[PDB]
C-alpha cells in the first residue's frame, strides 16, 4: 500500500518554513519517518541527524494524535485517518 503523506512543524510545540509532500510505503513504520525526518531537518534547517522526533496525527475535531513510533504506516491510516487525502502528519 502505497501512502502519501503531508508534513508540517506542529503548529503550538514547534517556534512559528517548510510544508514536506512524502509518498511511501505503507511498511514503513513511524519511527523510521521520525528518523528520516532527522536526517532532513539536520540538512535543511542547517549530530543533530540523532536528534529524536515525535509524530503527531491531526483529528479531525482540531487535535493531534500521538502516532505510536511502532506502528506502520499503514495502521495509522487503518486507526487515525481513513479518508482518501494524504496524511496530515506533525511533528516536534
Ligand atoms: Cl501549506
Amino acid at each position: 500500500s502505497e501512502i502519501e503523506l503531508v508534513f508540517r512543524p506542529h503548529p503550538t510545540l514547534m517556534e512559528k518554513a517548510q510544508t514536506r509532500y512524502i509518498k511511501t510505503s505503507g511498511n514503513a513504520t513511524v519511527d523510521h519517518l521520525s528518523k528520516y525526518l532527522a536526517v532532513r531537518l539536520a540538512l535543511e534547517e542547517l549530530t543533530a541527524s540523532e536528534k529524536q522526533y515525535t509524530i503527531y496525527i491531526a483529528t479531525a475535531s482540531g487535535q493531534f494524535t500521538v502516532l505510536n513510533g511502532s506502528f506502520s504506516l499503514e495502521l495509522v491510516s487503518e486507526k487515525y485517518w481513513k479518508v482518501n487525502k494524504p496524511m496530515e502528519l506533525y511533528y516536534a
